[PDB]
RNA sequence: GGUUUAGAACGUCGUGAGACAGUUCGGUCCCUAUCUGCCGUGGGCGCUGGAGAACUGAGGGGGGCUGCUCCUAGUACGAGA
């Protein structure tokens, strides 16, 4: 907090996603080394990227950490993520700000059933674009083996509904290239250009007005609470109204700076994420799920209309029969929440692969508006898709 | 230290002397090694003329224990941990 971080070159959200133990927060710490070296950036090291105790003695990682690499063209700002079966709540929060991610298959192991399962949750939340890489390469000195993983993922995205043939695949090593051998450091390099050349520039919402979900609250030593996540829609001025709606209640506020990495900003745009720092608000009292709108805009509601797509075996969900009194979780922006599901008149069951309306009764509110996309789970899995239909409360 | 002598007391049994795998306090542990054995250390003769060395090695005898940490490799094995 000190640099005044200039508004040059377009923001993009990245993100690493792929399998357990797969060099998906290694290949980050290798985009760092390489990006920083060359073009003459900030430097960084692969601790920062995950320390605690946690990320230590394990040593995976479970914590969205997050990076900031430039180039030329454009100012990436990375969202690695954690990648387990048990993470998969904190990693939609990860992988909804990202815009365009990373996927990281391996050439010794392949696909492996969280590569499906990371892939899936992709689509439904929000994940217009992706680039593969493979992230071993060198353990296995052979060209006809390394090249039938690559087969596989194109198998993996078409089936899943993706370009698949279409994306750009990478191979390097991301241990190599952390040294400093030539060859390994330009493959890397060479992946900053596929992020330029296939990614393009993405559209935001600097007009209508402002809102900002939570992902993680902060409690900073002198300033106060600190609230980060990516601004959604609109902008914000240091020192201009913002109300915190959501779980709970409803409380009023004021901005008194907004951030970028570390560096002061003035206006905090759409389409970026950025650490708002609220006044005269407890770390305990502000918690994670509820959303930075401007005063008047949205309301919260804990009852509501909205036509849920239920998924089929073939798509991935459900493959039996539920009346009322059922109970999955609902993930709107960045947290879930349970509900109990009330069904219209003239519907005896809900079978799996059906288009339906119901009337949902959550346990929080949450504030929502007519049009809001959300993603039922339930069993670790996912359960059906839908939008918001009708208000009640 | 315990149990097992003489003192004393408690509970208990006995009219009592006393008694109790009931308890309680106090209460002499001798031996200069002949033989066998064993550990060492010599004298004597023998080994075939004597003497000084150096050995071979039949046959004994000691010795023989394990821990972590790193590397292999977060590799194989595992959705994962
Ligand atoms: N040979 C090789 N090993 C790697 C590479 N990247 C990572 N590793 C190994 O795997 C670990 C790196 O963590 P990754 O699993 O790649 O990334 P992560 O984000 O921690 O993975 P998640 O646990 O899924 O979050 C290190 O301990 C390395 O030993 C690579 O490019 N080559
Ligand atoms: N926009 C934030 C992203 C972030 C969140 C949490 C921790 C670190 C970084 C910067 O800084
Ligand atoms: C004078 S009481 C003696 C007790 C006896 N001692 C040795 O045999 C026991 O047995
Ligand atoms: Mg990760
Ligand atoms: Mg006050
Ligand atoms: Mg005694
Ligand atoms: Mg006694
Ligand atoms: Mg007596
Ligand atoms: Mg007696
Ligand atoms: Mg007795
Ligand atoms: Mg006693
Ligand atoms: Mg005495
Ligand atoms: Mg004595
Ligand atoms: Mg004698
Ligand atoms: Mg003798
Ligand atoms: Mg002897
Ligand atoms: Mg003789
Ligand atoms: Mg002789
Ligand atoms: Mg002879
Ligand atoms: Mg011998
Ligand atoms: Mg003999
Ligand atoms: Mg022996
Ligand atoms: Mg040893
Ligand atoms: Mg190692
Ligand atoms: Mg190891
Ligand atoms: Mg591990």
């Amino acid at each position: 907090s000190k640099e005044k971080f200039e508004r040059t070159k377009p923001h993009v959200n990245v993100g690493t996603i792929g399998h357990v133990d797969h060099g998906k927060t290694t290949l980050t710490a290798a985009i760092t080394t390489v990006l920083a070296k060359t073009y003459g950036g900030a430097a960084r090291a692969f601790n920062q990227i995950d320390n605690a105790p946690e990320e230590k003695a394990r040593g995976i990682t479970i914590n969205t950490s997050h990076v900031e690499y430039d180039t030329p063209t454009r100012h990436y700002a990375h969202v690695d993520c954690p990648g387990a079966a048990d993470y998969v709540k904190n990693m939609i929060t990860g992988a909804a700000q990202m815009d365009g991610a990373i996927l990281v298959v391996a050439a010794t192991d392949g696909p492996m059933p969280q590569t499906r399962e990371h892939i899936l949750l992709g689509r439904q939340v929000g994940v217009p674009y992706i680039i593969v890489f493979l992230n071993k390469c060198d353990m296995v000195d052979d060209e006809e083996l390394l090249e039938l993983v690559e087969m596989e993922v194109r198998e993996l995205l078409s089936q899943y509904d993706f370009p698949g043939d279409d994306t750009p695949i990478v191979r390097g090593s991301a241990l190599k290239a952390l040294e400093g051998d030539a060859e390994w450091e330009a493959k890397i390099l060479e992946l900053a250009g596929f992020l330029d050349s296939y990614i393009p520039e993405p559209e935001r919402a600097i007009d209508k007005p402002f809102l900002l979900p939570i992902e993680d609250v902060f409690s900073i030593s002198g300033r106060g609470t600190v609230v980060t996540g990516r601004v959604e829609r609109g902008i914000i001025k240091v020192g201009e109204e913002v109300e915190i709606v959501g779980i709970k209640e409803t409380q009023k506020s004021t901005c008194t700076g907004v951030e970028m990495f570390r560096k002061l900003l003035d206006e905090g745009r759409a389409g970026e994420n950025v650490g708002v720092l609220l006044r005269g608000i407890k770390r305990e009292e502000i918690e994670r799920g509820q959303v930075l709108a401007k005063p008047g805009t949205i309301k919260p509601h804990t009852k509501f209309e909205s036509e849920v797509y239920i998924l089929s075996k073939d798509e991935g969900g459900r493959h039996t029969p539920f009346f009322k009194g059922y109970r999955p979780q609902f993930y709107f922006r960045t947290t879930d929440v349970t509900g109990t599901i009330e069904l219209p008149e003239g519907v005896e069951m809900v079978m799996p692969g059906d288009n339906i309306k119901m009337v949902v009764t959550l346990i929080h509110p949450i504030a929502m508006d007519d049009g809001l996309r959300f993603a039922i789970r339930e069993g670790g899995r996912t359960v059906g898709a839908g939008v918001v239909a009708k208000v009640l409360s």
